[PDB]
Parts: C-alpha cells; structure tokens; sequence
C-alpha cells in the first residue's frame, strides 16, 4: 500500500534530525547556516534572499548564542541604521528589543558604521556594511 | 504513474549519498556526526538520546578511526566504570572487546576518572566525567 | 489527496536547498563535495567512482574557485599525464580549455609529476600521483 510513501517520510524525517543535529543551528522556527564566504552586506543580503532566506538576526540571547557557536568568523547580522543613524532595525523595519553591543559600540565611527557584525564573543560591533563579512543566513524551519 | 514516487526515491537516494559522504561517517550500520559544542558527560547523553542516537562508542579500529576522522577536538565515547571502578563498560552495560588507551591510561587520576576521552591521535584517556568535551553521537543507519 | 506527496516534494526542495547552500558548491550541473580525507589519487578515484561521482576537475574559472572556497588544504584534481607525459587531460581524455599553473609549473619535477594538485591560492602544482592529498569529488546535481 503507501508503504513506499510510509518510508519516503521516515527517511526524511531522519535526514531532517541529522541536518539540524549537524548541519546548522536551529532555535525554535530558525535554521541557522553559513556558506562559509565572506562578501559585503549587500551581497549577503541579495544571497539569502536567494535561497528564500534572510540574514541572521538574533532576537534574544539564545539565537545570538547559536549564531556564535555556528560561526568561524565574524559575520553581519541583519540589523542596520542605514535609514535612521543611530536608531537601530530589522531588516523588516522592527526595532530591536535584545542587544548585544561591545564595550564602547556602537560608536557610528568615521561616520559610517550601519551595519552590526557578531564577534567571535557573541559581542556586536557596528561596522561599514562596504567590508566584507561571514554570511549568514536564518532559514525558515 | 508512481513517477513522482519514483523521482522521490532517487532524489532521496543521492541526497542520503552526499551526506554520507561529506556530513559524517558511516561505517557499518552506524553513522557517527558531532554538533561542534563541547558539553558534559550527561549533556552528550541527553543530547543524543535527544536525537534518538546514543554517545558515539567504537566497537572496534574501523570505528575508533573513524570518529577520529571526524573530530576537530578532544571526543567523549559512551563508555564508563561508573558502577564497578575499573570495569570500563557500554552506556548498555557490554564489556569492551576493543580498547586503544593511551600509555599510562587509564589511571583513574584523583579517583574521579570514570569517563573516557577519544584523543586527536585516536588513543584514549580516561578522564571526569564533569568535564566538557566534543559531543559525538553514533545515529542508526 | 497527493497532498503528502506534495509535502514530500516541498520538504526535498528545501533540504536540497540547504545542502548546496551550506554542504557544498554548486555551479552548474556541479556539487563539489569533500570527505575531509587525503589519499593517494588511485584511492581518490576509486572514492568518487565508489559514490557515483568523478574527482573534481575544474573546467573554468567559477568551478576552479568554487573548488578553492570548499578546501582547507591542497586537493587532487581528476587531471593527469599519465599516457602522455606533457599532455594534460581530463579524466575521460578531453584535453584542458582552462589551466591555472603556479609559477614555474608545471615542471615534472623528478620526472614523476603525472597529478594535478590545487592549491590554497586556487594556481595548480604537478604532483606525483603517490603522494596523499584531499579528496573532492564533483556530483552530478
Ligand atoms: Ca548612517
Ligand atoms: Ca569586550
Ligand atoms: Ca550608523
Ligand atoms: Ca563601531
Ligand atoms: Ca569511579
Ligand atoms: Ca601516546
Ligand atoms: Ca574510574
Ligand atoms: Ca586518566
Ligand atoms: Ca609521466
Ligand atoms: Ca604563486
Ligand atoms: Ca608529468
Ligand atoms: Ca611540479
């Protein structure tokens, strides 16, 4: 009968268990992964939206913890001021309701600081969204 | 017809060979993955039990080799002498039929040693069981 | 109705979409993967052969720096001249379109520099096939 069918959504379920075990970070409704390439915002930006994701934006303290113990390298969070200096948001428009600011950051220095970069440490750093950085993206789970 | 169906099973089929290719290490009917994070002894436990996978346990060299293929860090393996100091044992009780200690392990150091460490050179030490180290888990395959 | 089927299809789509978003590099009908280990070329083409897959052989610029991007160390490359000491050729006797030699290769140094090795730069060094490099092979996706 659909024992095929049985099967095909057993062996998906076990693929789906190992994936999220070992291939990424997954908090609540977030799959968290990284291609391992480092490009200017934009480009993060422009890629995950062409897997029909968007960049990582932690939105507590749990998220940001596994975005930090996914990561190699720093990488641009989707967070910016690009409108509004100074007033920090979503890539959506939502302002933040978790931080995580370095000491002395955001500091908006040379005047062109409006995108966030996660540090190793899981500390923020406003940075120009012109350099190059890890790319991160949180997937839909 | 069952072409979907068809379509479904080879798509599958190959999705399922490049994971074991490049996501872990199958040997056997085991296929061993780590999710990167170093915890305690009882974390790993729960974690892979969590995934309906057990603490990952080389049952001989191929294995042992293995999960030494795959680890960045310092392993635990599913063994212990909790119960009966000495006795090292399966997290289902069995004996070992295969053991590859470092020199001068195990020592049971402290006399807080129950826990054993697969080492970068695939050698083993045993070590507290308090302590954190890389978690392995072996998932049925 | 077909709606598991349907579910079937949307959840492959989506673990396909992760996988050669963070498992690999893809570039075109291409999936560059790595099992992590270095072996002798004999043991690489076995190995790629044994998965339904060839040993990675750049055939331009994009695939050749996919290729870097997924390597942490030097990895063999499916080309050789082996039949015809000078000549270079793809594993199936196609003679190179594309070549990215280092400086002062390739020399067949020792007379025995029959393999291609891909550095970390992305240039290419002539090695003997004996010797023990990363293993990458490209899928058909
Ligand atoms: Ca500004
Ligand atoms: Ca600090
Ligand atoms: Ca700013
Ligand atoms: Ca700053
Ligand atoms: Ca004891
Ligand atoms: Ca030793
Ligand atoms: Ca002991
Ligand atoms: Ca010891
Ligand atoms: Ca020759
Ligand atoms: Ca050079
Ligand atoms: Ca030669
Ligand atoms: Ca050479």
């Amino acid at each position: 009968a659909a024992s095929e069918r049985k099967a095909l959504q057993t062996e998906m379920a076990r693929i789906k268990k190992w994936l999220t075990f070992s291939l990424g970070k997954q908090v609540g409704n977030k799959f968290f992964l990284t291609n391992g390439e480092i490009m200017t915002f934009e480009k993060v930006k422009a890629l995950c939206v062409k897997f029909q994701a968007s960049v990582a934006t932690p939105r507590n303290a749990a998220e940001n913890g596994a975005i930090q113990n996914l990561i190699k390298e720093e990488a641009f969070l989707g967070i910016t001021d690009e409108k509004t200096e100074g007033q920090f948001v979503d890539l959506t428009g939502n302002r933040l309701t978790y931080t995580n600011w370095n000491e002395g950051e955001p500091n908006n220095a040379g005047s062109d600081e409006d995108c966030v970069l996660l540090l190793k440490n899981g500390q923020w750093n406003d940075v120009p969204c012109s350099t190059s950085h890890l790319a991160v993206c949180e997937f839909p789970i």
